[PDB]
């Protein structure tokens, strides 16, 4: 029922038809899902190799790696890192008889896939995998066997068949190097990690979409291979040499925990919000913070200053006042507040970082049935950095105090965490430790910034939530155009990308000041793909 | 402020202009939102017919069906299934004078729209609709009147005006067949469903975007019509005949509850996470699991083994130990543990499935004001399958035990659930009951897999979270190319798609072993659309 | 490993190659992120001006505005509105020597960006910014300094370099007008807003992506400039004159709070779900609703009817029964129910809106340590409208009752909220106050609807969750085609868009009946962009 207004509004010119189109008949082809088994060899890293050789496979894309995780038994606490499938991959390489066609580091693969929620979920992200489970007997099953699937995104996936890797009758080999299983496991000290590690085995299977094409017409294309460079420990510089045609440049920082035992007080498991991290940390602290006891509590170091709560409920810790109210406290028992649970300082009369001063209100109810306090509303100022401080840093040699005044029961619940893709200096990469960034191409300054406007642009343009500081040089559509690059001038000397940052200033009495940092620079170089005598790539100069 | 580096980096060749384009003048047209009322007729299913006849409507797409849900009154418990608007649709057909142009089943329509969160939300997904409400008097209003909107996605929507259905001066009729209202309602036994069902009436209105086009130039196009085949009860096979040009093939399993009363213990209402299902189930179980009583609890079957909790809090149920601690228990009362609340077994001395053994720690506080236990931390191993077991299966004839030892008050809270789009054998389609899948085209094997790598690929390629095992044959862009299909060879005999699965093995002492299953195969056939003497389609061969 | 079925299925015709493409070499260019500082001037609104003048910048797009929010100190309660960065912008204008090239209102900018979660998050959406913080001393830091980033989406962003604004050697000026800081702040009366407002200063920096293009070839393009018209207070009409080529028309309603003090009882801060709003409101009400007291509670107006709860727990308020059970009540104390906490009525014996009657079950436990009630399960019927009623409306002159019988402590916790982008008559724009909508073009009726099917279509087509009633006239692809518009017929008189709504009927005894409403109509006009003697636009007629 069109209105008279509508039928009279339209009341000559060459007009493009937007209500019809001629359907082009495409190249004749037939796709097939193909699964292959690999040969494992053993740095002694595990390495899986897959050989693709079939005259009827003309092209392929969409590599998926499946992994069988085994049943885990015994006692102790044990979970998997989130996205375990991606955290397992150290390196991936695709190569033909002519050499390497494409390759990537596992962290860069994860960074490229981090905006793909479906892929992250298939990589193994669930409560059954990522909760920290407990075994009570040597026969208790901590984790049941399960299979995860890792989508190995390549440049060959962007335009479906248009960008797919053509096999010009050559053999194609895919090689997957794995990280050691310690990287993907979160465990306490009571778990028999030596036995688990001696018995653990990666079991991979490779899948891809193959294309049988009739009368294929191959043309040369353009591919981008990421290349990574890691700076020295705590140095504010890193240089990428032999840069002749780069499409983009990425910069970020990784913490280095090699000077520690890799032990942390808490970990939220499947829950991965900042609030979840903080809630897990606070839950671990409260068991030692407020104590209901018949007499002064026992089982703490001599350095512990445990103080009885007065009738008004306020315990003053220097300038800080902590409000403590516990219901149903027995008559033969008092309420005590640990006033220096964790403390750090560099001089005997300077500023002290004291975790007890971060709490302002603690309320809960005591349970006579379970002999413990069930906490309710907690008012505190604990941030993600406190949850990210390694346990070794509290008891460092630079600390003029004891450091860790927790009970032995609390110290036995600390977890080993060797997650290989941690960015920044906290688990969420929230704190921005870069205050200034300068990028040089040759001797001349290419780009400078103070605030993270390059990260803001990276996130806006890629529609990601976990972006980094990225200089993007290509804004042209993929595949159909040759990508735009910054191009070297060897005569002028402009053929390397030097990066210099200024790190943010931290308090020398904050434990986080001593986490070691490395600067990571990623450069995407442009390559040309040719299909004469097999598959070949050349670096564009 | 361009840097000298930038202005000297660019320091001939035919270059495509990527900073400008000539704006093509499109076909002259004017869109209008048009709403129509239908004629209802009454298998006795309701059927709504809408006639589109207007010489000035040249094309249309984007069908939306609105439905007025009436005010629900009375007593009992009552909610709507999530996405009630889509759950209401049994069948949709679009046809002209020449015959059916396009049609789909309601479940396939839901499957095609499941990745559209906006559409699912408009279909009716809110707490006011999907919470299980309670009426206390015969005049209490359980649900207020509300309107839902169902987006009926067709092939005519993919490329906006390019793919829109052209009305070549013909009459177009849309016919909507509805499911019976029992399918979309979740109620207990105290709700007067007979009266509600006698008085309920579907009230639909149809909307679409029409296009008045001046001097339209129509061309023939290609359309895909899904076709479904349902296998026999508990058979591992299903065949699709007359397959001459298919773009894709989908496979999944549906549970068949016809051998039951369709009653379930719990349902989470608006909350639809797996954890929400499990929490609702546990909340229903705890009211009978742990009892605070003055003397041995009364009101349970003679088969119930209710045991007093010792002072240490551990009750051993065969090999399983349950820890029970309840605060504030009165002095004249004890704490009791129901040790066989639900139990299933096939032999008198074999394995027993016992829901009481799935709990390891139960803590809470008794309330003297409300005479009930408020539970706190619960440690258990309840999975989604337990929440999906029908109540009839516990009391089956094959069970050598009583089965359901709950109280009458608990049994009166069970809910009828007839949701028509359930997949798998649980409400979340999480358990994978297919262990092996083989697809044959003619006599030859087209595809085999063990793990669900085809489902992994379906989800990756369609960016969905609720994918199925799907063989996709078309990777060419829609509309602008003729779609790629697997093509029949009638000379060779290759003209049907046979499907055979191997179902996963289950424990004969698990109640879920006896849920009946059907195999569903969906085949998308390619059709050609022509515009001579009205609108016509032909099957491509 | 291709199957024999696959290799025999494919066993002439001009076929388009879908496995290769010739890579076109694009225009030579180099992008750069450029940041500028502005000149501030002071309706006395702050205004930031940025001058872009550089012969080597050929084109630009992707404007980002950063803002430094200062440290907030003192006592009282203080937070920022969600998306503070967007809420700060009153107006944005881009202009060259020829005049205004493009401009938009801040509310329309927010509406265009509301589907961009990344952009909304960068605008300032976090607990640290949006929680309502408390200062206790005149030196307590309520908020730490932080920087937000506002993505100013323009038409120049849709097709990357294709749609970018060309600077034809002209100077380009960007002007940002800011809202007063009262609009972006949520505070109580104890916060020193006069001092904060005297000292607050907007500190903006502008960024954009510039393009140095070698041998650019510029062509004329088409741009759409939104234009807004606001109807008179409580009038159901609004007209847009001089409409000669419009691509779309939007309609919605804004509440007008100028007849109030802009004070509300509660606000959920960072949590922005409807349930969060309702939970914050209920949490504020419960502290006065149920009172544990030694004797009749004191500190309430003489109009307050506070009633002791009987032993059965049921207090009847006219036809409504409230169930109140509180555990651990001391022996020298009773439980009391405030039965007319908030009440509104227009006649002394007609219907009364009473907030106490909206509660059906209240349970909790009294705390002897903190002298307050910790509530548990609450059964109520509080909706978002109750949470959106302004405090002034309860104590209106039309109310024949007192209105607000809360304690002084509760009244001191009310918050000032001047959020400038509120739609509808509640904070979530959930209630639909438009029952019928008629759009006229000239004298003839262009479109009519009752239900919000135009909003349903707006949301479906734009993939948004916060759509409005929108008539869309353009369904052609952006940039590459000249947009489709409704076109004026000045001879016939069709050159204005008149809008008339019928507002929904409300109860004259509901306080929400008296919130004043304005009708907002937005019309997107089509303009042509030319590049002779700088940058110029002309209105298409």
């Amino acid at each position: 029922a069109m209105n008279n207004t509508i039928i009279n509004s339209l009341i000559s010119i060459k007009r493009s038809n937007v209500f019809a189109v001629d359907s082009q008949i495409p190249t004749l082809y037939m796709p097939q899902y193909i699964s292959l088994s690999g040969v494992m060899t053993n740095d002694n890293q595990a390495i899986a190799s897959f050989e693709i050789r079939d005259q009827y496979i003309t092209a392929l894309n969409h590599l998926v790696l499946s992994l069988e995780l085994p049943e885990v038994k015994g006692m102790g606490r044990f979970g998997y890192v989130p996205y375990v499938g991606y955290k397992c991959i150290n390196h991936v390489s695709i190569s033909s008889c002519n050499g390497v066609i494409w390759e990537i580091e596992g962290e860069e693969l994860y960074n490229n896939c981090i905006n793909n929620t479906i892929a992250l979920k298939h990589s193994g992200y669930s409560s059954e995998l990522n909760d920290i489970s407990i075994g009570l007997t040597p026969n208790d099953t901590i984790k049941e066997p399960s299979t995860v699937y890792v989508y190995i995104k390549t440049p060959f996936d962007v335009e479906d068949t248009f960008s797919s890797l053509k096999l010009s009758d050559s053999k194609i080999t895919v090689t997957v190097t794995f990280n050691p299983v310690s990287d993907i496991v979160i465990r306490d000290s009571s778990f028999d990690f030596e036995t688990f590690n001696k018995e653990f085995v990666y079991v991979p299977e490779l899948s891809f979409i193959g294309y049988m094409v009739k009368n294929v017409q191959i043309k040369p294309s353009f591919i981008e291979k990421p290349r990574r460079v890691i700076g020295q420990i705590n140095q504010p510089t890193a240089t990428v040499t032999e840069v002749h045609a780069a499409t983009s440049l990425s910069v970020y920082t990784k913490p280095y925990y090699g000077n520690t035992d890799n032990k942390f007080i808490s970990y939220p498991g499947y829950s991965q919000d900042e609030k979840d991290y903080i809630d897990a940390y606070v839950s671990r602290l409260l068991d030692d913070l407020v104590i209901v006891s018949d007499g002064p509590p026992t089982g703490y170091p001599e350095s512990a200053e445990i103080v009885e709560v007065p009738e008004d409920g306020i315990v003053s810790i220097q300038d800080a006042d902590v409000y403590v109210k516990i219901d149903n406290v027995p008559d033969n028992m008092s309420v005590y507040l640990h006033t220096n649970l964790l403390m750090f300082g560099t001089r005997k009369n300077s500023f002290i970082y004291n975790i007890s001063k971060k709490f302002s209100a603690i309320t809960g109810t005591y349970s006579d049935a379970t002999k413990r306090t069930i906490f309710a509303h907690i008012s505190h100022s604990i941030n993600i950095i406190d949850t990210s401080i390694p346990v070794s840093l509290w008891t460092s040699q630079r600390n003029v105090y004891n450091g860790d005044n927790r009970s032995a029961e609390s110290k036995a619940k600390d977890l080993f965490i060797n997650d290989p893709f941690i960015k920044g200096i906290d688990f969420k990469n929230k704190t921005d430790i870069i205050s200034r960034l300068e990028v040089r191409f040759g001797n001349d300054v290419l780009y400078s910034e103070n605030g993270p406007i390059s990260r803001i642009y990276n996130e806006l343009l890629t529609k990601s939530n976990n972006g980094t500081r990225t200089l993007t040089f290509n804004f042209t559509p993929k595949i159909f155009f040759r990508p735009t690059t910054i191009t070297a001038n060897v005569s002028r000397g402009k053929d390397k990308l030097s990066v210099r940052v200024v790190y943010s200033t931290m308090d020398v009495n904050h434990p986080i000041y001593y986490v070691q940092k490395q600067l990571v620079v990623v450069c995407n170089d442009l390559y040309k793909v040719s299909y004469d005598q097999g598959v070949s790539i050349t670096k564009i100069m």
